[PDB]
């Protein structure tokens, strides 16, 4: 079927809170083909040690698939999600947005 | 780098006509990722078969199950067809059922 390309909502598991231990998460949804790159970034610069689901799909072959790390928020940190997709040109960046 | 399918049918328990078991297609070490997988009940698709979700090494070596109730009888034969870029042609796997 047709290409599509993927929604990616990046989302800490537990509300903000600076020096608490935490998850990040990286959700990539509803894309096709299902061949993506996903990597967490910390100031601008690619996690070591992450962990993932399983990639699931739909009948209509759309793909699922999360990436997550345990992490401590502070004030002085950006943390930011890079995807790279046949879809997309350039490898696309989304920040943490904080304020929710 | 491209890798092909290894493909293994098995039921669940051993055979035992007219009786439910599972039947099973384990599809391991693969790359890149799509693939179409089906079950066949002599020659024809099975409607409704479930799956596992899509796994992956560090290697990007890909994993997946496919599966389905089903009994059987002595004259029904069931296999595995897969196809991959890998693949030149829909490979067919059989059933033994004396695994
Ligand atoms: C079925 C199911 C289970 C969990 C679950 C969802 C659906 S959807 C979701 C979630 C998605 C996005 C966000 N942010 C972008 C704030 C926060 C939470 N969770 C955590
Ligand atoms: C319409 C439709 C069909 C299937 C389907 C979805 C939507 S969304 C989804 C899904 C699967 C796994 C995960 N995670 C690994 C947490 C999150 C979402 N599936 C499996
Ligand atoms: C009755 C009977 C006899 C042999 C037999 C089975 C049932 S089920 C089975 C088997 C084959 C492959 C796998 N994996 C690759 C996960 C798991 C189990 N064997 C080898």
């Amino acid at each position: 079927m047709i290409q599509r390309t993927p929604k990616i909502q990046v989302y800490s598991r537990h509300p903000a809170e600076n020096g608490k231990s935490n998850f990040l998460n990286c959700y990539v949804s509803g894309f096709h083909p299902c061949d993506i790159e996903v990597d967490l970034l910390k100031n601008g610069e690619r996690i070591e040690k992450v962990e993932h689901s399983d990639l699931s799909f739909s009948k209509d072959w759309s793909f699922y698939l999360l990436y997550y790390t345990e992490f401590t928020p502070t004030e002085k940190d950006e943390y930011a999600c890079r995807v790279n997709h046949v879809t997309l040109s350039q490898p696309k960046i989304v920040k943490w947005d904080r304020d929710m």
